[PDB]
């Protein structure tokens, strides 16, 4: 189905449409007549928002403080979305003309009758019973924001000229819609969020920036040692966890968390692994601050500098109102992408080697022909 409608949803047998009171937030939801005496006391409007597998959260519009359908010993009200709570996740499927709402646990949305008509209840599916059918229909279609060019290869790290560069510029690698439900925005409430910004855009940058403590200069002959930092220098609970429901771990892979306060993306992990081109962690230790002890090794008769360069990951998140407002951004390095460059260079010297004379690369690198040969060496 579309999810960027509002939606009102009645049944195929009895014509009710499914309510809840404005004016309770943890409102159960019936079945009501749209020309009801006391209609204007109950909200009728629903908003989807789809999850993996191809299964939807339904999310009262602007009402209920924007809680969702949950299902408690057959009964629907609406309560806080929680990424956690199969409880609130539904299948919607076509039948002709209609369409069968279906609970995680696999019973059916149905109407009551009789005695009951006005109630709905979860029950077992059967053959044909009209009043577990359902219709949607649209009253309000919001207009998304539309994914821009995204890059799928990162840049070169910086080489030196000796002077260099940095890092490079933030190329976007991902980007995402997350339901507003899914995001714990403290500076907006729940009815002003659906109503202005229902989906929020979560991208990806990554490029190169000089890892700290990494320039090193070495002269003639001689080996050192030295320590860069990498990892995050952001407090995570307060940015990525608190707003989104995850972490990064030393991995550099994502890790779902039960947040302290929002419903978080465990639900969505599967869209954010391929829209954002983020690997699962295989890790239990969150990212911190470290130091990674490395050696450079200066085998030639003359002096040489050194500098190493990280892939850092931007991840950020924006509420989207005709422009983009940021509420979160975490910046993290991965020690895997560590590469350390060199003057004069002698990595680039030696691939020289491999098709050019000495004589050539003597010319192209300034580097002296014995010093090549000495660098081939080791």
């Amino acid at each position: 189905l579309d999810t960027n409608k509002v939606y009102e949803i009645s049944n195929h047998a009895n014509g009710l449409y499914a309510a809840t009171y404005l004016s309770l937030d943890d409102s159960g939801v019936s079945l009501m007549n749209k020309n009801d005496d006391d209609i204007d006391d109950y909200n009728l409007k629903w908003f989807l928002f789809p999850i993996d597998d191809d299964q939807y959260i339904i999310t009262s519009y602007a009402a209920n403080n924007c809680k969702v359908w949950n299902v408690n010993n057959d009964k629907i009200n609406v309560s806080t979305y929680s990424s956690t709570n199969s409880i609130q996740k539904w299948q919607i499927k076509a039948n002709g003309s209609s369409y069968v709402i279906q609970s995680d646990n696999g019973k059916v949305l149905t109407a009551g009758t009789g005695q009951a008509l006005g109630l709905i209840r979860l029950t077992d599916e059967s053959s044909n019973n009209p009043n577990q059918q359902w219709n949607l229909t649209s009253v309000q279609t919001i207009q998304l924001p539309q994914k821009p060019i995204i890059d799928t290869k990162l840049k070169d790290y910086p080489k030196y000229s000796g002077n260099i560069d940095n890092g490079t510029s933030p190329q976007l690698m991902g980007w995402t819609l997350v339901p507003c439900i899914m995001v714990n925005d403290p500076n907006i409430d729940k009815n002003t969020q659906i109503k202005t910004t229902p989906y929020y855009i979560l991208k990806k940058y990554q490029y190169w920036q000089r890892a700290v403590g990494s320039n090193v200069a070495l002269r003639p002959h001689e080996k050192k040692s030295y320590t860069y930092e990498w990892g995050t220098e952001i407090d995570q609970k307060t940015t990525i966890i608190n707003t989104l429901g995850f972490q990064i771990n030393i991995d550099s892979g994502m890790k779902f968390d039960i947040p302290e306060v929002g419903g978080g993306t465990d639900e969505i992990k599967t869209q954010l692994n391929e829209e954002l081109k983020i690997e699962y962690s295989h890790e239990t230790k969150i990212m911190e601050k470290y130091q990674e002890q490395s050696e450079i090794d200066n085998p030639t008769d003359q002096s040489m500098n050194s500098i190493g360069f990280l892939t850092i990951t931007s991840l950020e998140l924006y509420r989207y109102n005709g422009s983009e407002i940021r509420i979160m951004q975490i910046q993290t390095s991965d020690n895997d992408t560590y590469n350390v460059t060199s003057y004069p260079n002698h990595q680039q010297a030696l691939l020289l080697l491999t098709n050019h004379s000495y004589e050539e690369v003597e010319e192209i690198t300034n580097i002296p022909k014995s010093t090549l040969i000495k660098l081939k060496k080791h």
